[PDB]
């Protein structure tokens, strides 16, 4: 009943990381997602547990994604992919991964690329989604190529 007066008298202390995580527990949804759109990459787990806790708002996971699209360099897509994931979007997963994989079979990254593609066929099939074209087909070129060199092994 008394979170907010907490939060308060704590963030006028000059510490601001574990406040930020009180006003969380405060029930103001608004207050969390905003202190929690300049916390680090590592609290965004966190973020998304309280996407499991408030399904009402849905400002702090079109903000957090906002925010997320323009920080810094590319990332580990697998991270943004699982959070996407729970979110409950698997189109957007499929393009980002398509491009992340198409990204390291340029590069050269066959087994990285291939490995990318199985895990985003997997989730796509446990969503009971059917499965891109271009996915498949992407996937299909890059294990017959890994194919045709382990038989070359031999």
């Amino acid at each position: 009943e008394e979170r907010l007066r907490i939060a308060q008298y704590y963030e006028n202390q000059g510490i601001w990381v574990k406040a930020a995580k009180h006003f969380e527990q405060a029930k103001n949804p608004t207050k969390s997602l905003k202190l929690y759109l300049k916390a680090g990459d590592q609290y965004i787990d966190d973020m998304i547990d309280l996407v499991c806790r408030n399904k009402q708002q849905e400002s702090l996971q079109q903000t957090l994604l906002d925010y997320l699209l323009e920080g810094e360099k590319p990332k580990d897509p697998i991270y943004l992919l699982k959070l996407y994931d729970k979110l409950g979007n698997i189109q957007s997963l499929v393009k980002i991964a398509i491009t992340i994989a198409s990204d390291e079979h340029d590069q050269g990254n066959y087994k990285i690329a291939h490995e990318r593609l199985f895990e985003t066929y997997q989730k796509v099939k446990e969503h009971n989604v059917a499965i891109p074209f271009d996915l498949e087909q992407k996937l299909m070129i890059i294990h017959s190529y890994i194919l045709a060199r382990k038989y070359l092994a031999y």
